């Protein structure tokens, strides 16, 4: 099988190259990464892979742009992988994730897809010690009914793997006033969750030391509110 | 009832004032809007509501989410968070990265009822003197629902109805066509297009039929049918 | 004229005797109501018709409503019309398919006799037969003018104020599946299918909703001549 | 595409899996089988399918299975009901639980097809009927949607045929008798006035032809309005 | 004295209202007739021919009737079930629905009795049954409490006997036969070995006496444990 | 000896063929399962060692009557294994139990077998079936025994029937739609006592309760 690897941090992110080297254990691997709805032009320049040579392209566009060009230039492609993003993509963060959107674009194009992320701020992800678990994870996804759309968060030092649901929490909008060093006022926006992540959620799983894998949906409709509204006698 | 009003087009967008005006008809309106992820600092300066009655307002040099948190601290408590009226649609796959929708969701995450308002664009501009009747009718409907609620609303340019809808979810084809600019440089045309037409009952379908579209949104992106 | 009357609620149901007394206005009445293709046994014992109206011959039957049509035609043969009802409960739209009341009539029609099923919408308040009698007589009068043989489904609201021929209501549906739980934590799904629009004028469902008795001529053939 | 498969015999019927298995040869299959309109509680339970298509046993009717089927698995593009052990021809179509489930599917907006094979004697050879189930399924999947067809496969199929429901007049044969314990009763044995007619599902199955009949939803007799 | 009258033949059985009227002669009578499940219930009119009884028609099992019955008319100190339109003697008790209701009442701490009468043949004259029906309740009411008795009234009582349940062995009589349409079948008509020993419910009602058997709830055979 | 096996879940229930196969290790087995009355039945092919089989268009009791006529003489009637419990009060309305009671009413030894979210792994239960059959086969005949095997038994135990008093909990409620109703969620006053079938299965033990046929309460006659 053939795999397209992209991300949203750039063609130089070591997480991009760690994902591609790991994807290569299961198939032909091709890379298309970002430079940084309507028909637009996209410039794509061949990029030499800094490991087993991977045909790569540097795209002047969005990650979704990469997936589309990556399928054109490298088709056929059976799977679309996005990451590994330097930074988590858990709970409410899934919504806005660029990494996730890349995988979602692949699913919308009919392929199977998965986003991979690791937490930042402090220690940098050690990709050598993460290779085993990256591999294990890929081996599992590859045993799912296709196509699939999955969101993966790997902790810094994984001890396991778990299928998770998204953490969904309420917050109290904390606004704390303050003044900068030179006198100018401002507001410190810092929302705190009203409770701890329940077990079974992606956030929990990563805090316990497990690779979290969440199957995503494309439909945002709240049918439990819609259906009753649409009913008649 | 106290209503916080915001958007993502800017304190200067007419869409924003059309909505605050319409919301006033149901309660005391407060406005907080963007100027143009974790504990971060944000600035906010008073702003005179355009002249229409006066609305306490603020321009926030941050995100629509910041506006919502900043509005609840500056005019709290609040009963409802309305975001829009956005100058561009927010149907289907677009809901995902909607700034307008982002603001409303923020209010929801704070225990409040919320709704985003969008009017389709890229051609002509909306007439908010004509849209007002449909806006009022829509708010009136929303306010009868059980609280809290999270609804996404799209209004066609000149509406002739109203439908509770579901999100249009469609598959695509990665149309990539080679080409060069009249100057000589090569490039790739990316033109994604849906494998089919929007279905009856979806938001996209409703709007194309001249109807206002109202979709109740879920916060959980988890696909439970692939988890169990 | 000879008339065979049955139902699918039982021989003690007042909905049964109301239709019998009513039919007794047009001819001699014989009753056969409850207590598979292969040949099967069926017991039938003489039953005393309630001594409150002109006593009519009757038989309690240890079988199905169709078994009833058959034994009746045999112990009372010959018969001109087979009446089934009055069913305590409605038999409208989609419901016509699995109706025991309609079924008995269809059976009579398949033996070459004219037949009609009578039902009255229930759930909550039970019918008042002294007041339905005029409507039973009026409906019966209307049916006896029809070219024979005929097969008709009749539904009468509790307090009718008119009569109308109707076609079967045919609405689209949505399967509402909302989760819940008994007072023991145990998980379960609440399932209630519901139509997606109001019933149309000219349908049985619309008529009774408006307060008009509804009558629908039925077809035996379920073949959709279109796709063939 | 995606397919929901059910029946009214239960989750253990060979007919059901002989259908799910043939269904998987055209798309993602999910099976929901059995154990009023007012809101009622329904419980489903994860059930191991014997290929491998996710499944559920539903403590409910077949309709319930289509409703639940879609909410726990759906969306879905098609509903399949069967194969029912026992035929569903002519007058029988009226009260078939097999057909009622496909019907519940159409009324929900999807295309639907109910499949059935005669019994009352010898069991069917599913692994030996696969030829025409796949063929019968190919023909339908190409039909203009949405559709609602009733399929009746004879035991040893030598062909196909679009049909019309056989509709016939009957004689209410009633012969008295008495059980061994001397008690009296009446034998009720209805029998048709004449044999099935060419073009009907009942005649087609008797000629060894797989029978499919498109079904209408409105029982209204327009030539009387 | 408050009494809940129920049954399993449904809200329109004359046997049910016949029991209520005999029961009202000894206290206030209330009526309800047909895991944690939801149950619907509606007000139902009592036959204006007898002194008004508050009644409900329940869309569930007779066990439900007793549950909802003690909730709506609570407090109740006696649950009577029947009069069933058919006997409930010997091995029949095990499976009787009329008995089940009374049983449910007992499980709830109340005393209870089930009443049955022979059907299939002729119809029971409750007016000509009211004497012994009344007398039977007088007796039942003198018993220590709570009690749980199965009662069977012959079509024309001329006495009353406390009885034991008839327990008989059977010979599995299966007689071959064929119907009119020519097809074969088997007649299963089990016949007991010996007759019904005297002192048994079956012997009593056959002599022409009302039968009353105190029932137990433990199905265990301690003598083999 | 000669063993007749039936159930009430039908001819395709793996629970019937698991009892039949287990019973074949003790005698010749014959099967008669459901889909003064008339009854029809048709030969049926067994899945696994070959057992003479029959599907009866009738009640479970019918299978027992019809099986003794077709394969008689028979010494033991085995009914099950039912998919779903049959403990305490439940015995009363058990079809599985009613089939065995039929064999008993006919002078034969009889036993009912049942197993309670998930499905039973019969290959793993087999050992407990054999072990349970041998035990039963050592009781004086005729006999009627009710047996419940938990999913993964860890013992055996001759039990009595659990007979608990209840409190009829009725709580008003209403469906999502709007239609109101009554919740009838009865509940036992106490917990299942030690040594009763229900308590026993709860402990993970196989349960076997000899059953009586007389429902008379002689202590009050």
């Amino acid at each position: 099988m053939r795999i397209l690897v992209t991300n949203d941090d750039g063609i130089y992110s070591p997480g991009l190259w760690a994902l591609a080297e790991a994807a290569s254990q299961f198939g032909e691997v091709f890379v298309a990464a970002p430079d940084t709805t309507i028909a637009h032009p996209v410039r794509a320049y061949p990029h030499p892979s800094p490991a087993p040579h991977f045909p790569a392209y540097r795209v002047r566009g969005t990650p979704a742009d990469c997936v589309a060009l990556g399928l054109h230039l490298f088709g056929p492609v059976d799977l679309v992988l996005s990451g590994v993003n330097l930074g988590s993509n858990l709970g409410h963060e899934i919504w806005h994730s660029g990494t996730v959107a890349a995988a979602k674009q692949g699913y919308l194009f009919g392929l199977s897809a998965a986003a991979f992320s690791v937490p930042l701020n402090g220690e940098v992800p050690d990709f050598a010690g993460l290779r085993p678990w990256l591999l294990r994870t890929l081996e599992t996804l590859l045993r799912l009914e296709r196509p699939f759309l999955v969101n993966v968060n790997l902790p810094l030092r994984p001890k396991g793997f778990l299928w998770t649901r998204q953490s969904v929490r309420a917050y109290e909008g904390v606004v704390i006033p303050g003044e900068d060093p030179m006198g100018r006022p401002f507001y410190w926006f810092a929302p705190r969750p009203l409770k701890e992540a329940e077990e079974g959620t992606d956030r929990w799983a990563v805090a316990q030391g497990f690779v979290s894998a969440t199957p995503l949906r494309l439909d945002l409709t709240d049918e439990t509110r819609l259906q009753p509204t649409l009913a008649h006698d």
